[PDB]
């Protein structure tokens, strides 16, 4: 099964700010990384959300409805493994 030993962290962002959520997963094969927000993937096509690498999400210009729940969700044949951290967006 896959294993994630650096999960992403909790955070508080400001408006129009921003973020970066990374993680680490451990296992053979080597774990691909998906993300959810409040249960649902984040997109592939948005300009200012970035998929950086396979652990690294980067979130540019912060909207407050950027406010949830992220899951890094590590994937092999052999089972998945996820981790979770809540990002809060308040005004200036």
């Amino acid at each position: 099964p896959p294993v994630i030993r650096q999960g992403p962290v909790n955070q508080t962002v400001a408006v129009d700010g921003t973020f970066v959520l990374s993680c680490v997963a451990t296992g053979s094969p080597v774990p691909t990384i998906l993300w959810r927000k409040d249960g649902v993937l984040v997109s592939t096509q948005d300009s200012r959300i970035k998929q950086l690498e396979n652990g690294v999400l980067q979130i540019r210009y912060a909207k407050l409805g950027d406010t949830g729940r992220y899951t890094c969700i590590a994937s092999t044949p052999s089972g998945e493994a996820t981790w979770s951290a809540y990002i809060e967006v308040q005004a200036g």
